């Protein structure tokens, strides 16, 4: 007799995938108030951040100005690779010359990516991010492994992106110092629609963590974060840091000029797999768009950490490590409606909503 | 082999959370007609109300005028604490001097909250509501316990808010005379989005009740009530009273002036954790907004009790205590669409819809 | 350890409720083409209709003109009771004098309802419909029983409305000749919102049928039917006839004048529990609104039967009795989107969509 | 004790139906990059295509121009039958005279359909598509069988449409060379609403394949495909080719003139069961509408194959046959929201979104 959803193979539909909106954190016994929570966390095996946030390696998000401001806010930036090797390495130099700030840089896969990585390491980069659509591909695992054996002593090597336990386990055996999770949840991403491929971000973190935690390897949750609450959910699912693109793209520090359409303020934000970024045989997996202007980075980060601090008070988590042990309740479409404010016209501006 | 939603921990996603919209009451055998239902119910262990409704302790909802009108309608009001101690206590005096009416007042936690509580008790308040975001926090449980031991004989002490069985059990062992349930369902609340924390209100009541009912402690369902039907659902899930903010904020008795935008009538309604209420390092967990003007309180309460009376006739519940034994059917997104009127342009105004 | 949705009572949430939109009929082996399907079916134990459709007893739907046209189309009408007893009985006379046409009439419960029923029976009505919000109430069951014992020989007695197996079983033991199912699915109904009470219509039919079919008592599915496809679903769930309000209210034969707002054509349609119908202590359980004008009844019925005929060809059902043995597939929100036409601007008018 | 959704029959609701939007492909270990994927696949038992795509047999989609362009792009077209037999056969001749291109043609059931098929076979058609609403009907199975025995040696015979395992098994025993799947998922289809009949397309493919694969008979997934990602999902569910209507209707090669409403470009697209196509006793099962103009076919096909190539790289599938072994993760409504780009205003045009 058949599997309820079709066919005679119970593993054809392997699992049920949950995203951030499908779940809430459960309040627990607490001796923690928001002010006394400690928000520090491992970016990689060797690098601990004061604030568990990293800015995305995208040409509309992180250049030296964002990397500097992020590091000073206690987080880190990853410099995008959509520029010539000399300029990317130069921006690494601009950051390290602003007071020994932490900084990462993305590279792709191949000989040119190899030359890029070597120039970044010479410029003093702290973290190399091997930055690909599908980390489970053999080329990526080999590139991670070779950087690891070659520099490794010198620098941390992160690999992404993955959406499964087996892929995270493969990066760990390749020697990854951290594993970055997220195939298709990005706000500007179209992978799930163009290729039909991906995994909902909460389930993707839970699965990657089932592989990375036993190996002592930290998980970076990347993409799909829209609110401070999602950061707490990603960390409680077992991630150690979160990487943000659209939440940080509207900020003053993000590269790009202010757009003034309708006497309203916007900034361009685009996928690195979008047509405008890659530059007609290209098949793009991202879109180009715009986000509201959100003002200074510092005040965006204060709001995000403040929301995370509230979640730690609610779950009784004095540190990120205890937050990673929190429980979820799953919700329905109706519970999401309730979870957001409802049945009121919002008349005054809110900083975190 | 994994848990279907991710990882190897079957308790990581502890349960499935239902809100008011996810469920309907099942009709049952009835010898009860709406007119003959008895709507009385316990607010606390010592205090029984004629109508099982309480107005929220919010600066846009309950001041002496609302408390007076609520008590005369057979319910009760809880005076908000966003004012100086002398004025809050003075408003308690204004209410008690209108004919021995019942009244509650909110307090926070701490020495100033202690002084506030002592002035309220001296003014003759009947119920102290310890009014916090997270009742499971140690400070709140201690504050409940100390008020209980100190005044206790004199006054009833309610604690909130909670969303779990263990938190309700902790308030009961601290000596709470009632437990108030609701983390994040409020119409103006942003906790679930800012902190990612909460529990859907039907499941939250069912769980709190599993702890409070064996201890003979009544549950106040607080927040997320939009229609008279939700009140019946909350009571049938085991709550003894319901607390309303937005349903009562549009009324004449609510503090605040009438707003006339578009030749339409509104009243301001805002979270107590909203930016405008608390008064840039604040991290708000509510929004400021507006609700339609709904006219006299008395006629709003008549509609709410009338809807509750209909539910009692449908479920065969002569009293609230029997209603608390009713059954639910769970519905899908499509069943909600059907449950509301559909496929018609509503052309004339309805008092309860 | 708890029930997943809350508490320690596995029966508190008794079941999962499906509505028409949650399910599709499964195609089966067929030697039936739409043209050769036989659409006849039992209205009651004694009365078989050529077309398994009845018009609702509502003041915006069925008066003598609709009853006449319905009967001539092979269905039946139920004359509403929102008029004086002499006029209702007179309309029964107008119908019987148009060629021995079938006709029903609604009555409520009580002595006045008793006098009304006796005048209707004298006028020659074929079916008395005891027409109430909650058939499981003791007054309704007694009224059904007394009419049954008193007239019974003379006339058929239908009872409604019910949403459960136990309520349908109670009407059967009271002597009902048919059981009408539907609490809250009506397009103009607000019971599920005002009282929070009801059951999704597919599950409600399946349950009523589990009680009525073993007793040889036909089930009338009443309310929530928006498309011809829903009629086939209701019959396949085990109903023998369907009762329609909004699908027939836009027709020329429906009482009421044509409304011409925006150079568009509408007809008033309102719940019998709406404020305008019942005529400020009333608590209404319906709304007043308007529906598009749909032209002649005859061509609406042709479309509805044609859709039902297609379903019979698809399921291989030569008769309604075989259709009642068909199977459903349950769908998700995404399957409903797919089921309706999608991703196209509809530019030309369709008669059945 | 009852079945949770109603009644005492566990098979009344036979299964849970998934559509394309309910699922994503899971990334897997890969030694495949998009460029090196091989997209060839069986259309029928005897015919392998370079690109696993077929254009729909609809009067707004496939006439000789589309059939020619499709075949040159490595796919195939099926010429619609809403024209006189001499013109349809003539269009077959126009295609075969453009360099030995592959071509199919639709026929219905009956003697006229028989004469049509014989003229098509004489014109040199490669595939006859027996093109009906319900393939499980006895007339269709006999028509498939008779064509098979009569021509069979000469030509391939495909049968559709089906939505169940038993129906696909019946076509296989009738001698079908391929089975076409899809009852009601079409963008312009109204079967699920008019008749209430159908099955969600992912489950329908899984079930048909459970019957066709053991018999070595290829499955054509037909209808409901809106994005390149859906094609990959349909193939991974076990289909061998996909048939497209609306994705190809906006193209220059599609029959019909360009529409210029609002200084925007559209093309007419309509169901073959729509009122305008069939030409008031007709009961239509489709609508007439319009789709955006999408430019040259060639560049639409490049985008579709490019998306499919990405999915093959992500799942580690060097060929379509390995893709058919990929796994799904099921998603919720919230996961779909995430899967599409979200929380950004799309400002620049995307070729595949
Ligand atoms: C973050 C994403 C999705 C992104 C970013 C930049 C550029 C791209 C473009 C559009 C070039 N798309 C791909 O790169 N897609 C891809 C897919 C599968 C595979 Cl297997 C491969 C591949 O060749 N790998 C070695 C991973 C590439 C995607
Ligand atoms: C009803 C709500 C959500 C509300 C009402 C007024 C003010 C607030 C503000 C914005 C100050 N937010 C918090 O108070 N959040 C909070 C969270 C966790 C905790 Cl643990 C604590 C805490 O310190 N406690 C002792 C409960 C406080 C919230
Ligand atoms: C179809 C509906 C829902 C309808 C139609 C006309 C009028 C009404 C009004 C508004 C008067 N509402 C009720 O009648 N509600 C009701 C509820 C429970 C009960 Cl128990 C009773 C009752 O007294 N019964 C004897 C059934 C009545 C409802
Ligand atoms: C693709 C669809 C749904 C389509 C295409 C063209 C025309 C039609 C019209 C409107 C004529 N509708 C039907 O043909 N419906 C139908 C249903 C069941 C059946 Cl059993 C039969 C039937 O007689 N068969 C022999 C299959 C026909 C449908
Ligand atoms: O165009 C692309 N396609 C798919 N994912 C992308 C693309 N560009 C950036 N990303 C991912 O999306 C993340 C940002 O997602 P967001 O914060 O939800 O906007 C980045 O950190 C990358 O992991
Ligand atoms: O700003 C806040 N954040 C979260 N909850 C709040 C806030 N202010 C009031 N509440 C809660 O929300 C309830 C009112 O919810 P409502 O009736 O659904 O509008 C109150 O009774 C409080 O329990
Ligand atoms: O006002 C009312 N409240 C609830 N149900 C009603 C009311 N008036 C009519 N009904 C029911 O709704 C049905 C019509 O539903 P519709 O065809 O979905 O519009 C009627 O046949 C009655 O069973
Ligand atoms: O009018 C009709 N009713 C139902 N299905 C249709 C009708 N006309 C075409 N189809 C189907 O719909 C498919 C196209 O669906 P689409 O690509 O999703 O627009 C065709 O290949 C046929 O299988």
């Amino acid at each position: 007799d058949p599997v309820p959803t079709g066919g005679d193979d119970p593993h054809k539909v392997a699992m049920l995938g949950l995203t951030f909106d499908d779940v809430l954190l459960l309040p627990a016994a607490s001796d923690v108030v928001p002010a006394t929570a400690d928000t520090s966390s491992q970016l990689t095996k060797k690098i601990r951040l004061k604030v568990p946030l990293v800015s995305s390696a995208m040409d509309t998000v992180t250049e030296s100005r964002m990397a500097i401001a992020m590091a000073r806010a206690g987080g880190m930036g990853v410099l995008h690779r959509n520029l010539p090797v000399a300029e990317q390495a130069g921006q690494v130099e601009m950051v390290k010359r602003s007071g020994g700030l932490l900084v990462g840089a993305a590279v792709g896969v191949g000989g040119d990516a190899w030359v890029r990585a070597m120039m970044l390491v010479d410029a003093g980069v702290d973290v190399l991010v091997v930055d690909t659509a599908h980390a489970h591909n053999r080329l990526v695992l080999d590139m991670v492994g070779k950087l690891k054996s070659e520099v490794g002593d010198r620098v941390e090597v992160v690999g992404g992106n993955v959406a499964t336990r087996s892929a995270a386990a493969a990066l760990v055996d390749a020697g990854a110092d951290a594993v970055k999770v997220g195939v298709g949840p990005g706000s500007i991403c179209t992978t799930r629609v163009v290729a039909g491929v991906g995994a909902p971000q909460i389930t993707a973190i839970l699965e990657a963590v089932a592989a990375c935690r036993p190996a002592g390897v930290p998980v970076i949750a990347d993409g799909g974060l829209q609110y401070s609450g999602d950061i707490a959910k990603a960390l409680a699912a077992g991630a150690s840091t979160a990487m943000l693109g659209s939440l940080l793209a509207g900020t003053a520090e993000a590269p790009g000029e202010l757009i003034f359409v309708n006497g309203k303020q916007y900034k361009s934000y685009r996928g690195m797999g979008s047509l405008g970024a890659m530059r007609d045989k290209l098949v793009p997996e991202g879109i180009e768009g715009r986000v509201p202007f959100r003002g200074p980075l510092s005040s965006v980060i204060h709001q995000l950490t403040g929301g995370l601090r509230a979640a730690m008070g609610y779950t009784g988590s004095p540190t990120i490590e205890v937050l990673q042990q929190a429980q979820f309740v799953r919700i329905t479409p109706a519970g999401l409606k309730e979870s957001h404010p409802h049945d009121v016209a919002m008349t005054v501006e809110a900083p975190n909503y």
